[PDB]
């Protein structure tokens, strides 16, 4: 009978959680030292360890039927054999998973074995995304110089692998079949556990759209300035090369030439971060300062023990975009990040450290229940403490911003800078979903997959490819998270809820008051603050034990994912910008893209 098959079944998923930590462990360190140090063999390791974890997860699927969980008592063990049932990749045949593996890694090590040519010497041909062509890309203000890097990188690492990629879009579509999702699009949407999260982010992104619209407004304009007419048009869409980043993704590179007071204070905390001497390991030090502070977790020493902080200086190729593990045992946390001395990589040390202290926080929970209440409160943890260490108020503690005055004219200029990170953001996030989920759900025919790419660009972001693209181009692998398989919702559900932890933790820190002219959401540092903490804590400790809505309460008391809170952020910002559009009769939308042929 039912009461005791309950008891017998709970003691077979604390041996089975048990179990399945200790193999993905396993699999965890393969996929380690694969990322740290690319060659055939490791590759061949990874993948071989990879399909055997996938076989026992067969069998796994496969003893869950013998066990009447549905019919249960207990919501916590229906909810661990949910969990267990969902194979994903591991769901396809033996030969096919073995594809899907070989062609993954052909992708992600494609990306990461890139090299250009020097723009002015063909000769040198040693130049890497990570850190050579990057720099080019947010310092050049040489448009043609910015075209060629482009131009380059896109041809390697996007165009080189198309026929991978439309395997690996086959064998992802027929995984979600045998796991009975229509396909891939539904398969990554079933981790948030709500059959209107689609339909809720469309109405979130129009509220916010409006807003994205003005700055892009704004920006157009502000670059008509610089390269002239010939280089940026009023009213058709802005050329991608020209905003600091190699998939115009975040704009705060070009801030220095787009500010709306350029007479005034930009906070640009790089030069004093070399001049004070920093290194990468102070950086991640500050940054594990930032959490104990706050009363949250110190970092282990098998952390500072085996993450890779810098770039290796030998020759060998590994994966430079950085990456945080969990190694499922207890305190084995890992950083791997190829460090350099910027303001915004001391963004990136933190929103990697927000993983790895999730992993601390929810390290005592079953296996099935480690990781995050949805993929986009993984993305948030460390970007909450990022929105604090980028606040003049912060920044001056740690006396990396000097002289500054904090008048009408600065707080614009800093309000625009945040949004040249976060508003830009999201149209950008949505893109990259909207255009895998079209292409899983078998939406768009391979002839026009590749301007069915920059359509959406062009209809939400309003950028476009310097130069003319044909589908004798392939773009989007050019994009790591797609080489990388990597979905990408998690950021766009992430910029929206970080606003909503950030403003609840400021208020628990009395660091806001929306009727207090002194206590600002834009200046709100959570730094030392156990009551902010407190809140991470209740919330992260959970992992993903409970729906999501569960964990958000645990947090500030809502169940409501909401764009309340960033527009609530910048709506200082948004008054000043529509009437400085209206005050320069700035051209406002874009027309039709004409840089993709069909
Ligand atoms: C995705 O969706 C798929 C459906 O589209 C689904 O595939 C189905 O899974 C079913 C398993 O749940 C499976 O059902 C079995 O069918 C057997 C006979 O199938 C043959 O004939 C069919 C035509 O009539 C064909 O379509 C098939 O291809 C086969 O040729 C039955 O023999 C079998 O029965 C046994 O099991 C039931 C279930 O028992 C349950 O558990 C306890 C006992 O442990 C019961 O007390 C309880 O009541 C409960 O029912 C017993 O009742 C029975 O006595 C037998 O022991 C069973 O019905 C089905 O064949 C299969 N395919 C199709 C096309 O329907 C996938 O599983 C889904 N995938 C995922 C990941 O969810
Ligand atoms: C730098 C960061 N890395 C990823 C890594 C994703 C990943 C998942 C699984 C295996 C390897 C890499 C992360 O979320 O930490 C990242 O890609 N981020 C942060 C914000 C937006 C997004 C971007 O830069 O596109
Ligand atoms: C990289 O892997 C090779 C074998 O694949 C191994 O011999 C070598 O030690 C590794 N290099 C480094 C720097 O760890
Ligand atoms: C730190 O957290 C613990 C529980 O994790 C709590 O009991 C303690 O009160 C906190 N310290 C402070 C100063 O709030
Ligand atoms: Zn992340």
């Amino acid at each position: 009978a039912l009461v005791k098959e309950e008891i017998q079944a709970k003691e077979y998923l604390e041996n089975l959680n048990k179990e399945l930590a200790k193999r993905t462990n396993v699999e965890t360190e393969a996929a380690w030292a694969y990322g740290s140090n690319i060659t055939d063999e490791n590759e061949k390791k990874k993948n071989e360890i990879s399909a055997e974890l996938a076989k026992f997860m067969k069998e796994v699927a496969s003893d869950t039927t013998k066990f009447q969980w549905r019919s249960y008592q207990s919501e916590d063990l229906k909810r661990q054999f949910k969990a267990l049932t969902k194979l994903g990749y591991a769901a396809l045949p033996e030969d096919d998973y073995a594809e899907l593996l070989d062609t993954l890694s052909a992708m992600e090590s494609n990306f990461a074995k890139v090299k250009v040519c020097d723009y002015k010497d063909s000769t040198k041909c040693d130049l890497a995304l990570d850190p050579e062509i990057e720099e080019v890309i947010s310092k050049s203000r040489d448009h043609e110089e910015l075209a060629y890097y482009w131009r380059e990188f896109y041809d390697k690492a996007g165009t080189a692998v198309r026929s991978q990629f439309e395997r690996y879009v086959e064998l992802n579509t027929k995984a979600a079949k045998l796991n009975n999702f229509t396909s891939g699009a539904e398969a990554w949407l079933d981790e948030y556990e709500d059959d209107t999260f689609e339909q809720q982010l469309e109405d979130i992104f129009a509220d916010i759209r409006p807003l994205y619209q003005q700055i892009h407004g704004y920006v157009r304009f502000r670059l008509r300035k610089h390269y002239g007419d010939a280089v940026v048009s009023e009213t058709g869409p802005i050329p991608m090369h020209l905003l600091g980043n190699m998939w115009a993704q975040q704009w705060s590179e070009i801030a220095d030439i787009v500010s709306p007071f350029p007479e005034k204070p930009l906070v640009d905390v790089s030069a004093e971060m070399e001049k004070q001497g920093y290194t990468p390991l102070k950086m991640f030090q500050m940054g594990d300062d930032f959490f104990t502070s706050m009363n949250l977790t110190k970092l282990p020493q098998d952390f500072w023990d085996k993450s890779i902080i810098e770039k290796p200086t030998d020759g060998r190729d590994l994966v430079c975009h950085a990456s945080a593990w969990d190694f499922y045992l207890t305190d084995d946390v890992r950083i791997k990040q190829c460090t350099r001395v910027t303001q915004d990589q001391l963004f990136t040390v933190h929103h990697e450290l927000g993983h790895i202290q999730y992993f601390l926080q929810y390290q005592h929970q079953p296996f099935v229940y480690r990781t995050g209440a949805n993929p986009g409160f993984h993305e948030a943890v460390g970007d909450v403490l990022s929105l604090s260490v980028s606040t003049p108020k912060h920044l001056e503690k740690i006396g990396l911003l000097k002289d500054y005055v904090r008048d009408d004219e600065a707080r614009i200029n800093q309000l625009f800078l945040t949004a040249l990170d976060k508003i830009v953001f999201l149209p950008f996030a949505f893109t990259m979903d909207k255009y895998r989920w079209s292409l899983f759900r078998g939406e768009v025919d391979k002839a026009n997959w590749n301007c069915a790419f920059w359509k959406l660009r062009d209809e939400y972001s309003g950028i476009e490819p310097p130069v003319v693209r044909s589908e004798k181009d392939f773009d989007a692998p050019a994009k790591y998270h797609i080489s990388a398989d990597v979905e990408y919702l998690r950021y766009l559900v992430s910029f929206i809820i970080q606003f909503q932890f950030y403003k609840s933790a400021c208020i628990k820190a009395g660091q806001y008051d929306p009727d207090n002219v002194e206590l600002p959401l834009d200046n709100c540092d959570i730094y030392g603050s156990a009551a902010a903490g407190a809140a991470f804590h209740n919330m992260l400790s959970m992992g993903a034990s409970k729906p999501w809505p569960d964990a958000l309460e645990a947090f500030n008391g809502e169940r409501i994912m909401s764009g309340k809170a960033i527009a609530e952020y910048f709506e200082p910002l948004r008054v000043w910008l529509e009437a400085e559009n209206i005050k320069n009769n700035v051209h406002i939308g874009w027309t039709t893209s004409n840089k993709c042929v069909s």
